[PDB]
DNA sequence: TTGACTCTCTTAAGAGAGTCA
DNA sequence: TTGACTCTCTTAAGAGAGTCA
């Protein structure tokens, strides 16, 4: 279908529209007791988004092109990864934040990996606590900690070992 | 069912049906190069499971008991945890492997905490290794690792910083 | 060709409830 | 009363596709 030529196009006007979103600072933990910043290019809210934007789920968009007449869809957050594998180890790649901001659509904040990988980044000590993604975090990640359990293990009588 | 007494009785009831599950040694990383031994008690394959006990999906099971001539049901690892708050900070309490052996169901492998806590624990370093946890994980989560991250953040333009 | 909505689906950690014998 | 099956649901990280003007 769509050529190479195309599919570098329709990244750099996705590029062109996402850089013209806000710019919002956010000091983040970086683990280690450190503190960083991130830059995050945050969709709008509400419509409109931006030109090709358009909001599916409550946290969920897509980006629309129409080239030679064919209408064309994309996850929001998966265009800077048109170019790539879209598999790896039998799992599907997806779009996954190191900023843990749903709404941010910059690409230096995202990455490409199975859904796994993309979950755990939540509970990631950080790029200075001990992150050892081969893709660095760029921030510890927003659940990790001591938890909140509210019983352990635990039995009445005597018929269990560990 | 409603009384603490009828609540002992069915985890002790729960327990004594357990006990006799066979136990399976697993060999586990503990995180910072070591390995450890659990014993988990592990529910059969296919029925019958044991008084008490059915299977409602592939790993799935629930315990049925029958008090006051009424029939009362749980999901077969919440058992242990029937004296405990359903609810913490507004999220729901789940039984929760320590082992990462869905068909376990020793209660000293067992602790119950959020949905979120308990995903949390696949990533662990584990107990020599790293972990935070305040109830503290028995091994190393299965998905800790490097990660197979496909592609990074990256840009085609200059239009955005981290 | 484009915007602004609509709907349902995936995954892997967990759940509740009904039908028969 | 107990056993062995059936079905759909929850959550929070992610998806594809339809309708109308
Ligand atoms: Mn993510
Ligand atoms: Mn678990
Ligand atoms: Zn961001
Ligand atoms: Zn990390
Ligand atoms: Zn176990
Ligand atoms: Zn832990």
């Amino acid at each position: 279908a769509l050529t190479n030529a195309q599919i570098l196009a329709v990244i750099d006007s996705w590029e062109e529209t996402v850089g013209q979103f806000p710019v919002i600072t956010h000091h983040v933990p970086l683990g280690g007791g450190l503190q960083g910043t991130l830059h995050c290019y945050e969709i709008p809210l509400a419509a409109p988004y931006g030109v090709g934007f358009a909001k599916n789920g409550p946290t969920r968009w897509q980006y629309k092109r129409t080239i030679n007449q064919v209408v064309h869809r994309w996850g929001s957050h998966t265009v800077p990864f048109l170019l790539e594998p879209d598999n790896i180890n039998g799992k599907t790649c997806t779009a996954s934040h190191l900023c843990h901001n749903t709404r941010c659509h910059n690409p230096l904040h995202l990455c490409w990996e199975s859904l796994d990988d993309n979950k755990g980044r939540n509970w990631c000590p950080g790029p200075n606590g001990g992150c050892v993604h081969a893709v660095v975090c760029l921030r510890q990640g927003p659940l990790y900690g001591p938890g909140a359990t509210v019983a352990g293990p635990q039995q009445r009588g005597s018929h269990f070992v560990v």
